[PDB]
């Protein structure tokens, strides 16, 4: 054996954390159908998302801010999204368009 080992990577630090987040947000994608701002929904016809087992139909996604992306984006356009199941409340969390 060769003696003399050299200390590359230690802590001299004390921390504790006990969690994994696995509230991961759904992203899917698909065609803007409509987007009811007076309703607060956007009317997504989704392609099939294999991660909640929906096939390819329309769904409206609930949104909490009216975004510069949901303003400037509308009806026949191909967008990305990502939600959260809240019940059977689909609680859009993002939308993205997916060529700009």
């Amino acid at each position: 054996g060769a003696m003399g080992m050299l200390k590359h990577i230690s802590h001299g630090d004390m921390n504790a954390a006990s969690d994994a987040s696995v509230q991961q947000v759904i992203k899917g994608t698909g065609i803007v159908k409509d987007i009811d701002m007076n309703s607060k929904k956007i009317t997504i016809s989704h392609e099939a998302i294999p991660a909640v087992g929906w096939p390819a139909m329309t769904m409206r996604f609930t949104f909490v801010n009216a975004d510069d992306a949901i303003n400037a984006l509308k009806t026949g356009n191909h967008v990305d999204f990502s939600f959260i199941q809240q019940g059977n409340i689909s609680l859009l969390k993002s939308i993205n368009v997916t060529q700009s």
